[PDB]
């Protein structure tokens, strides 16, 4: 049995008695087997070898804190490089094309939102900021409206392609609209909204255009280098594109808790910064929303991108997307009871069904240890393909079986969410 | 010479060619010698042995993501423990006394602010939130007002004790006031504001009381167990105390990027959470402000607190504070040209001088490789004692020498800060 600690021990336990417990924890208390590619997301690589790299890199820069460039210059140099490499993947202006680093993919979105808020509030003085984005967007956009007190307006989609209706959005352009969003790809259905034709509308109403490539990251960019044709534009080559998010801790396989927000020029990110010279403790200047920052993490991110190179994320994209498509084809050819959502061109595959109760089906799967992300409006579920789940041949026959087992069988919910949040500390 | 990367390499370089570069970086590009205890802050421990622990712990839980408790349960169990141990250090109600974990010490402050904003906006419906705090507070409080659009009102201090004037604050109690802050200790001067007598005023105007112990962390709490007398109350034993911040990545020696925010009951933190069931991608529920979170970091934090135990942070407090006091005494007995700021009872020591130009003095030191935090209003400087700088006997004779070398010698600055922020990516 493993020992728990309601409070600090009388005497500190040796390092040896610790790692033993660090293993007792992994070995004992059961969990979802991500190592066996049974989770849609969470772990995106899992390679014992890769982990070891970012582990020793962690050790080298364990104390690193981006708050102090004068003390940790190498970390500064490695960030300027990371952002630089990511900028080239999305073909940002080699001239004014700047960028910045963030923690989670969520912080990246909030910084693009704060950028537009304090921008339109500087060139238009909008006292009532208003952000508009697809319903298929990410909760990261729904947070910004809550925190910054902005007005978030959801826009419905095209029932056929499941993309975004570029017409309904026009009906929402106001004197308060500060930015328009285009998830590419979105989290729910993994389908890139019309971006190539969205960099034209942005130019019309002089509004900032943000692309939520947090999920796409190192897949969408390499779709072209992987040898895939008929692919829209999802980046700065689209003149109407302002900012672009990208999670390196996702499909970059970088240490969890590392993403990047990009811009077309510096005067934009200027509005995402915080400046307070008046402060007595000195004169703060957070490039992001955080004070002290985990230097090691970004270093581990820098090391993976080099160890992988441009050739790595190709053999990565080809593999991941390769499986996602094989998956899609199998649930079309076989498993006739399922319905693909739109035309997933990438590594994320979504689907639904009116013949079966998808809600119960999900439970039938989770009971077998396989966890698909449960969706709503419409009620569905998907599988974000990772290197681990890239061993798909198994869970294709698995889902068919489960579907075979299905057909062979004759109020304010706001208060509930808070409950399982408090339950994370007992 | 070290190789730089404007973009991803043609072919990924072997792990071996990476760690070599990871060392070339440390070895080559010069930096401030924190290992020699020449930095007031940044690195708080630096122990090769300790680092190794949190390094292998990192490896065990490298993929860990707090977004998925069902996948990483051990991380859940270790967080519930961490918060639990920290709660006991500050003597929170063993009944309703709850808590939560955060990234940087900054996020912890913002969550206490959002807590009060969405609280007074729920029980009083205050459309114009108003936060009041000492000028000696932290920039973390100045950020919340900027992001959440709250009104931050600074309050001056007592010219003699350098604490906070509990009278001037009374003159600011409004129908918009949502919380009062009490830095303990503050960053600028490392002097704990009157908290023992501040838990009485909080009860008067039924306002939430937040203690910024982000800097004090594992020092203030252990001041009593270290064998020190005549110590005010800086925690929940003060009935008027609502929330309390604490940076574990500071004096806890935990992996950088880990702090904790505490409450007296759950209904408080309830307001710091984010809830969005309406979201189509599912039903988000961020306990903090972040999406995906670095599980490894909190695990490394959990491992240090156990390896240290309650006996570790005593031999820690006794050592750190021991040096800070020896430092203070030496600049009083010797170095008659300096003036201690108030009565620093802890590990942080601040001072000033009218005889010498402190600004130039700071430069004289930084030129010798010794970096003290430059302060303003009043123009001064301090030294936050870490385990490394806890070898003080040296830099006491160093500062005297530098002072000896001193006396032996016959517009909108807002636009400037943004400059050195953009310069972090070239």
């Amino acid at each position: 049995q493993l020992m728990n600690f309601p409070q600090l021990p009388s005497n500190g336990i040796p390092q040896d008695d610790v790692i033993e417990e660090l293993n007792k924890l992994n070995d004992l208390i059961p969990h979802t087997q991500w190592k066996e590619g049974k989770v849609s997301g969470a772990v995106y690589h899992g390679g014992d070898d890769l982990i070891h790299l970012q582990t020793i890199a962690y050790e080298k820069y364990c104390v690193a804190n981006q708050l102090h460039p004068d003390v940790f210059p190498a970390v500064r140099k490695m960030e300027s490089e990371v952002v630089s490499m990511v900028l080239r993947m999305f073909n940002a202006p080699s001239d004014t094309g700047c960028g910045t680093t963030t923690s989670g993919g969520t912080e990246s979105l909030l910084l693009a939102c704060l950028s537009a808020k304090m921008y339109a509030l500087h060139h238009r003085g909008i006292t009532e900021p208003e952000i508009i984005a697809p319903v298929t967007a990410h909760a990261g956009f729904d947070k910004a409206a809550y925190y910054f007190g902005m007005k978030l307006r959801h826009v419905e989609l095209d029932p056929t392609t499941y993309q975004v209706d570029l017409g309904k959005v026009k009906k929402f352009i106001n004197k308060n609209t500060v930015l328009l969003v285009g998830s590419a790809p979105n989290f729910p259905h993994g389908i890139a909204d019309d971006i190539e034709g969205l960099g034209k509308i942005a130019q019309k109403y002089k509004l900032p255009l943000h692309v939520d490539s947090c999920l796409g990251s190192f897949i969408v960019s390499f779709m072209e280098k992987a040898g895939y044709k008929n692919l829209p534009l999802l980046d700065f080559r689209v003149p109407g594109v302002t900012s672009i998010s990208c999670d390196t801790h996702k499909y970059g396989f970088a240490p969890k808790g590392s993403s990047v927000i990009m811009y077309r020029n510096s005067d934009l990110r200027m509005h995402q910064y915080y400046v307070n010279p008046a402060w007595t403790g000195g004169l703060y200047g957070s490039p992001t929303l955080a004070g002290s920052r985990p230097g090691a993490i970004v270093v581990g991110c820098w090391a993976t991108m080099v160890n992988m190179g441009e050739n790595g994320y190709i053999e990565s994209c080809q593999e991941i997307v390769g499986a996602a498509m094989k998956f899609k084809k199998y649930i079309q050819e076989n498993i006739p009871d399922l319905d693909i959502m739109g035309n997933p061109r990438y590594s994320v595959i979504s689907f639904s069904s009116k013949t079966l109760n998808i809600h119960e089906l999900s439970d039938r799967l989770s009971k077998k240890g396989w966890h698909f992300n449960a969706l709503q409006k419409p009620v569905a579920l998907h599988m974000a393909f990772t290197r681990l789940s890239a061993h798909v041949v198994d869970e294709i026959c698995d889902i068919l079986r489960t579907t075979v087992q299905e057909l062979k069988s004759e109020g304010v919910a706001d208060k509930l969410i808070v409950g399982f949040l408090d339950a994370l500390y007992k």
